[PDB]
């Protein structure tokens, strides 16, 4: 019924299916999503920041796609008239040990050609954020905030305006050979036949790849990202984004202060090991989803080296008074009575056999069903670089299937 | 939009109640809010699918609603032209004590289950044995499809079904109550509210002012699928003689409209409200069910019964020794594990399992109170008695909400 | 240093050591890890002296019981050890239990149990006026005793003939050095004992000690806690003797029985609950090393495949004692939950093969090869039930087994 | 009726008090009731055997008063009875400039009338420990190595030679107005204290004392350095610990037999006598976790306690911290050794008790629920304080 279908209604799958039919309008492209609407998981529960590209090492792939995607996104928001607020980004250092890291993020950010990056001292910190302390800060006024869930839906809008079809409530559960390939949903009779596919399963990147002939690695390890909602009384204390100086050994950016479109400013997210693939709450646990997460060889290797950082993140979440004490190192005007537990997101972090966290493209196919391409990982961050990542995925697909 | 009445629940009880209230009053502006993407996505979409004739329940309301609902169901199935098969039920006894309990025959004759005969005798079910009761008016149907037709009739009467509407907060506003969904900006204004939340009967009732009791204790009903190489060994429904102390009818043989033979369901306590799998655990929803005062009181009396259900689930080989008492030519190789349903069992603070109607509301004569009525439980079988209990739910809200 | 070492100060190890020194007046020592002898199974038992009623006629388990019973009474009177000889009344609950009790009557008189006599009706009131039932089986020769006190007398006779008892000696390792090739190391540093041959009756650790020589993991020791209930002193007059239920013949467990102790107390038990620890006498005692290994045993998965229902039954009645009372009221109905109290417990050293069966026979095992430790250290990994009553008979069997394995 | 005074607990505290009591009044009928077979089978038998100089303790405090006095009393007792010991330096070593500040406060608090407190510079470090690095350090040569289990046996040896140690006596309930044991018939009546280490809270509840202060077991795990490199550690090597906790941190310490133990750490034991990780007790966890003060301390000190468990789960991380002192140790050079359990008392607000705590019901009983640290070196000094409190409550 179709030529190629994209499995995944996330911002990556929507932007890829959009980009491929814009350049090739003669291709019947469909999209299968297991949920009611688009961007229900990662791209629907994010902090909503358009990143400038500072943390990523120059000359790498992630440093190029982020800077290119940040300009492609801003140009896309004006064409579609999507609301967005360009607020300041302050990477504030609190002691003499973090400014050395801040000085590395300084030279690393300038090499990526981020627009108008300045390094302010403690005197000018209140000039951008009057309520924030710090020894030194890094100001990136080009960063902005946007609802990536609305951005994801606008991708699907332009997708089917060119002839696409978005099949929502379609839980892909099996691939069969009959248009040679055939896709089967969770409901009986719900089936779609095509020639090739391209999956962007996000949190189920590996499980979709296990139903074609790909190995278990790289396994998707769920990391919950919890947020705290500051009360409306003190929303004026944060004008823009206030980021901390993170540990460069991990891709996590740490809990930060971030405003949103609805005037709400949120505190987060953290790095909490989710005991469930879609474990948005701490109580929700799946025994089968962690027996494999524990029997995975790479998990024991990462835990052998980085168990202390994951447990202290879980410590600051068990007792939020510890998290407040950390946030007071930046804005000491916030107490435990000025916040309340909000929603959270889960990160689909890839992991190899050695325990490293993957931050690179991971395409895989079977060893008819083989030669079905699975995008098991995309470079961070997937939201800002979405349009740039889409073009790169729109190049891998045309050589794997000859379009 | 603004409405007169709002029904929270896309199940067979919420849809039939919403369908009944608009047929009696076509001038009403009634809406339906369902948190899932389709009607009958839980209990009404994960059931055995057999239409009961009320042979186990006389003089009460459940025995009247089931037989009346069974007659109204066959009339609705023929009017809307929905496929159904009169498979017939065969309640077989095995031991000598089960013969005394089956002599269930007197209660079924009083309830006027038509063509009820005490049978064992012969295999005129060929492969079934044992030392029985036949009622050929018991049939099977897709109750999930029946629920969709209730929504089709409700939409044809001017009603709107809001899907993906996860009700999360009732606040005060001509339409003095407003309803908040999960997504920001999802708002519906109404005058009076009726909730049929099924597995979330108590949680929805808590957002108005109702007490914790009765609590909804999840009981997962796992099913085993007899493979196609032996589906011919069961022609109609073959039920065992159950313990009258529990509403669970025990693991039974039941054919489906697609020709498959399903074996079940059992009674395994789910570690989650929507725990359809054995491993899915919600520590919050688990601790509250156990810390509920009525749970330990019920566990102190019948935990051995629930443990044998779990043991037959952990080791399937123990389950077939029971099934071999009815059909001995079934091995461990002829069956596979299938899907499951979770029962919204209501339980009081004393431990007794609720089986009657439970309507609850607020207290202090406010706006959220008196205008939001919660159906915390409906008599079983809910699917078969759906058209029957919908008439009594419509009568309840007509009195409670004053409708013309 | 010594010619023979018997590790384990239980009733089986002390009887074998006492027997082996009387026949060969040999430098033999006894190593016990605990403070005193009979600190486990020999000191945490029902204290009943059985006659061969339940056991198969003509088998070794049935011969040893009546042989050890007659040897015990002769030994109790010889050493002036206090013992009370009441009766064991096995009552049937329903007609289905009358069929099993009829077989136990024929199975008991075949092994010469003096003197079996079936009773029924109002005759049950003549022996126990508070207990009911359809039919019963009377055994006037069944008595009670302090098996822990009996075990200490075995070591008393063992020391009265030149034997040395090593207390607080936790055997940790078996190494080789001659003339005494095998030395035995303890938990404390420097504590060592050299010997020519070693015999191990470790009870709950018979498989762990055998693993330190070269013996396989099977048969594994699976701990089964046996909890007791204390009948209040206000109703201890309601039971005059031993009231036993007819047990399932598939399991060696005799079932929760009414049993008086010689201090006047009436204990109701024991049950058969799986222990989360080899020496887990309480409900909360959990050792993850011993828990996560009893589950990884191949026989444990096979045994639970067929008898998990009987085990969860025992556990459910252990969590809610009201269920246990409803079972005991089928015999003496005037007992309620207010008339009981949680008491101490014992742990059975139940051996299990790889197929899941509970072995109840003699299991001797030595190391592999012609080395020093493999040919001089013999492990008794299981003894026939009951080890306490059959102690004198088991000791003679073990003594003959040692006389052949080591040529003394 | 048999004895006049009964000391429940045969640890180093119970043995020293019973020994001190009979020397003052040789006419008293005194007995010691120990649950285990030998004396010093628990806390006193499972320690680093260090005679503490007393450098961490604030001046003018009671803990600093008994430590400096008990250390001198212990050195006189070891020579009087000819007990083997070795006087090696402790050498408090620092790392970064942030650790030098706390090391400077340790030198000021010590100069508590500590003897011969010299501050090593850096090049002189190799003259005391040639394999240890660091920036600055604080030396004190009169610290000692000792078998505290051997000393406890000598305390009871004198007590038994001055007029009875009842071993295997698990004191159960209470009834010369009777002390019951675990075995039926095991009895002994007295006219007048308990010093149970990990059970001072449970013994007090047998006569009507409140649950507070509770005893929270903290397992102290040790690591045995390989015998092939048992020469890199000549004396003690202690890190600069966080002053908010009584734990001195994992340290290098040699034993009488030449072995060197690395530790102990502070890992929450899941059992009162939980000497290994897998040994847990559910009843003793609903005790500690449901305790009101435990949640208060956990809400403030969970991060430090979680990293301790992380270093215990993976020695991978533990040696990475030890290499900051001597960097010539690998993973194959270490091996998991034995451990001890700390009888840390905790009040209802979460604070860790560090002073004397005596509580009675009902009048003839007196439970020393806690004693100042370190109880091993302060054994003779603390015993003098316990003997003064029991004489007043009218010997
Ligand atoms: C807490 C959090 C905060 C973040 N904040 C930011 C930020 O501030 N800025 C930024 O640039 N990035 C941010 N990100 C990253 C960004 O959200 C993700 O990188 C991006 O959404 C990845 O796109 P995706 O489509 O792969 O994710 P997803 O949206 O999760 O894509 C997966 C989709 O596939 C569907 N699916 C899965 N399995 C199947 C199946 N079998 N059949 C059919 N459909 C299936 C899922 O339902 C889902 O819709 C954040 C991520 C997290 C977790
Ligand atoms: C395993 C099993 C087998 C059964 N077999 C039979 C049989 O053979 N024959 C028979 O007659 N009966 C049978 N039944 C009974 C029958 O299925 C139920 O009685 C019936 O489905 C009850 O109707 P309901 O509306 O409560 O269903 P439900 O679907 O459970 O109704 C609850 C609905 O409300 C929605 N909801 C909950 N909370 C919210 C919220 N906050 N906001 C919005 N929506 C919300 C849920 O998504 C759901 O759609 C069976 C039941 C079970 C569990
Ligand atoms: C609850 C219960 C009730 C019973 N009731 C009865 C009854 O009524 N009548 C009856 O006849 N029988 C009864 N028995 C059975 C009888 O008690 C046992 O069969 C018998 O006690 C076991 O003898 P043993 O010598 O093997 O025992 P144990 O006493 O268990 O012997 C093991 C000994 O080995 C020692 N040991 C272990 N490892 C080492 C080591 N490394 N170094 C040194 N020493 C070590 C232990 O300390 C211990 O003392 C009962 C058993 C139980 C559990
Ligand atoms: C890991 C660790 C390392 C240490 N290192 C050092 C060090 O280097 N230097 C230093 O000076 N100090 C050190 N200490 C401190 C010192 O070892 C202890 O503080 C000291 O032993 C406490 O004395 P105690 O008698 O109360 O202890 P314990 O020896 O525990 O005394 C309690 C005794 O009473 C018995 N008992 C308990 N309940 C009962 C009962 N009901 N009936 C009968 N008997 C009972 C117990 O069996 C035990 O023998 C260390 C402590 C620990 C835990
Ligand atoms: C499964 C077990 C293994 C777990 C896997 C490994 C997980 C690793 C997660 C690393 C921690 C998350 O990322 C971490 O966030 C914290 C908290 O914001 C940052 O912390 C930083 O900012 C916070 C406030 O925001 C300051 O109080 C803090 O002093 C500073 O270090 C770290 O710089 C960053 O490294
Ligand atoms: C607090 C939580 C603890 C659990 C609470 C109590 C839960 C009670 C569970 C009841 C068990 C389910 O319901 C029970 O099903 C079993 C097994 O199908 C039926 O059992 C019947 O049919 C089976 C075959 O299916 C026959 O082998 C059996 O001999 C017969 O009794 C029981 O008659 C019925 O009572
Ligand atoms: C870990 C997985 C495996 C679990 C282990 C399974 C072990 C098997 C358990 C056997 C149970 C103990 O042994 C069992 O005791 C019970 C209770 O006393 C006896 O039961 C008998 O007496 C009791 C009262 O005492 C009566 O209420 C009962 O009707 C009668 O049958 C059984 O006849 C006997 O079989
Ligand atoms: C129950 C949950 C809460 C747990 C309760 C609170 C437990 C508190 C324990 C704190 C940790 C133990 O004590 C802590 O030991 C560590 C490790 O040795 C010391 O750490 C010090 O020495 C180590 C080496 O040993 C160095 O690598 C480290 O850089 C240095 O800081 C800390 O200075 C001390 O504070």
């Amino acid at each position: 019924d179709y030529d190629l279908v994209v499995v995944g209604g996330g911002i990556v799958g929507a932007a890829s299916a959009r980009e491929i039919v814009l350049r090739h309008p003669s291709l019947k492209v469909a999209v299968l999503e297991k949920e009611c609407k688009l961007a229900k998981h990662q791209s629907g529960h994010n902090s909503g920041v358009i990143h400038a590209g500072i943390y990523y090492k120059p000359g790498t792939l992630k440093a190029r796609l982020c800077v290119e995607g940040m300009h492609l996104a801003y140009a896309y928001l004006d064409e579609k008239k999507i609301p967005y607020k360009k607020t300041g980004k302050l990477i504030v250092a609190t002691d003499e040990k973090e400014v050395k890291l801040l000085k590395d993020l300084e030279k690393r950010g300038i090499a990526n050609n981020v627009p108008d990056l300045r390094m302010i001292e403690g005197s000018e910190i209140q000039e951008i954020e009057p309520y924030c302390q710090g020894v030194m800060a890094l100001h990136s006024p080009h960063t902005g905030i946007v609802d990536w869930g609305l951005v994801t839906e606008h991708y699907g809008q332009d997708f089917k305006q060119c002839g696409g079809d978005i099949y929502l409530d379609f839980n892909v559960s099996k691939f069969t050979e009959t248009y040679p390939v055939t896709i089967h949903g969770a409901k009986p009779g719900q089936t779609v036949r095509t020639k090739n596919v391209l999956t962007c399963g996000g949190l189920q990147s590996d499980l979709l790849a296990e139903k074609t002939g790909c190995p278990r690695d790289p396994r998707i390890v769920p990391f919950r990202g919890e947020y705290l909602l500051l009360t409306k009384e003190k929303q004026h204390m944060v004008k823009g984004n206030i980021y901390p100086v993170p540990d460069p050994r991990f891709p996590f950016l740490g809990v930060h202060f971030t405003p949103r479109m609805d005037g709400s400013i949120w505190l987060g997210p953290n790095a909490v090991l989710a005991l469930k693939r879609e474990g948005y709450t701490w109580g929700d646990i799946n025994l089968f989803e962690l027996f494999d997460a524990l029997r995975y060889p790479g998990f024991v290797k990462m835990a052998s080296k980085y168990i202390g950082f994951g447990l202290s993140e879980m410590s600051k979440s068990w007792f939020i008074n510890l998290q407040i004490k950390a946030l007071q190192k930046y804005i000491p005007d916030i107490t435990e009575y000025d916040i309340q537990r909000g929603p959270a997101g889960v990160r689909a972090q890839a992991m190899d056999l050695d325990g490293n966290l993957v931050d690179d493209f991971v395409f895989d196919r079977g060893q008819a069903l083989a030669k079905v391409l699975h995008c098991r990982n995309a470079p961070s961050p997937g939201a800002t670089s979405s349009l740039a990542i889409a073009k790169m995925i729109a190049d891998k697909i045309e050589n794997e299937f000859s379009i």
